[PDB]
Order: C-alpha cells, then structure tokens, then sequence
C-alpha cells in the first residue's frame, strides 16, 4: 500500500512536473548546509515537528523507498527522523543530501532495529560488503553497493557527511541488537543501473 501507492503515483507524474521537482531537489543538494541535525533516537530529535524541506520529492508525504532485496526490506522514506516517522518507515536524516545521487553526495536513511511490531532495519546486521540496495525516488531507481559497515557512538557524525568525489548512501540504525548503545552504519557507493 505505502510503497505500492508511491510507485503507482510516480508512474502518473507528468515528466515536466518531475523536471521541476528535480530542479528544486538538485538546488537543495548543491547548496546543502551539511550539518547533521542530531541523533534520531535522542529526545530532542524524537519530538521534532513535521519536516518540510523535501516537499519537492514527496508524493503523499513519501520521498521514495529503500529496497534491500537480500533481507526482504522495502521501506517508504519520509522527511526527517521524528518519532512518528520512524514508527511508519524510514526517515531521511536532515542535514544530509536528498536521495537523488550525484558526485559529492551522501544521503543518510534511518530506521529502527528491534521494534516488536515491524522489522524495519533489524536485519541490517545481516548485510555484507558487496550486497546491493536500491533507492527509489520520483525520477528513477538508484543502485548502491555496500562497501563499509561500521559501529559508532551516537553523536559521532563524521562518517555521515559528504565525501567529495563519492556518491554514498548510508543506512543507519541502532546496535548492538537489543542493546542500542551505539549505531550501525551500512554505507553503499553508487553503481550503474539500467532497469
């Protein structure tokens, strides 16, 4: 329904509408203030208001979905990382690039581990270097290949920032499983894709 709704509606968008929206998204990325908003699981971040910064990419509030076939994940992605968003799917980390790719871009997509009700990113620990994931947006599907998995403390954002000369997406969750004192970062680099 959620992902289904996005793909169906995506298919109905006029190409000129997509062109306008992508212009706005590109401009946002090109001028990005690349400073990580905060640790999504902190009280200050959980209680954040609605996020409006990605409206150009949104169909019914969803800016796309993240598909990880090897662990049977396909989650809608919403703007920001407020508690309500992470209850519903994945959240885009404000301060990171919008998920439209390009050289010198780094988008971070966040979701829970260990929610009793929905698996979300629980199986991120199963991912291996070389595994693929796919980021769907209003324009296209982008392929990424995992090249680095690491564990960090929650307020260390160094590995979440743009690396000049690379096109990265990092999938972010809490770790270890059922301990949650740290964060797991699964980073992929962009690879060619033809649907």
């Amino acid at each position: 329904q959620q992902i289904a709704d996005f793909d169906k509606e995506k298919a109905t968008l006029d190409e000129a509408d997509i062109d306008e929206r992508m212009k706005l998204a590109q401009a946002f990325n090109d001028s990005l203030n690349n400073v990580v908003s905060g640790d999504p699981w902190s009280e200050e971040m959980k209680k954040k208001g609605r996020a409006e910064y990605a409206r150009m990419l949104e169909i019914h509030e969803r800016m796309g979905h993240v598909e990880i076939p090897v662990i049977d994940v396909d989650l809608p992605v919403y703007a920001g990382t407020a508690e309500e968003v992470l209850q519903q799917g994945a959240g885009h980390l404000e301060g990171t690039s919008l998920p439209i790719g390009g050289n010198s871009t780094h988008a971070v997509i966040t979701a829970h581990t260990g929610l009793p009700t929905a698996k979300m990113f629980t199986d991120l620990t199963k991912l291996k270097v070389g595994d693929k994931f796919y980021v769907h947006n209003i324009k296209e599907v982008m392929a990424y290949q995992v090249d680095q998995v690491k564990v960090i403390e929650p307020t260390n954002f160094d590995d979440l920032l743009i690396v000049p000369g690379h096109d990265y997406v990092t999938l972010l969750t809490c770790t270890p499983y059922m301990i949650n004192t740290h964060r797991l970062l699964v980073r992929g680099h962009r690879i060619p894709y033809v649907a």
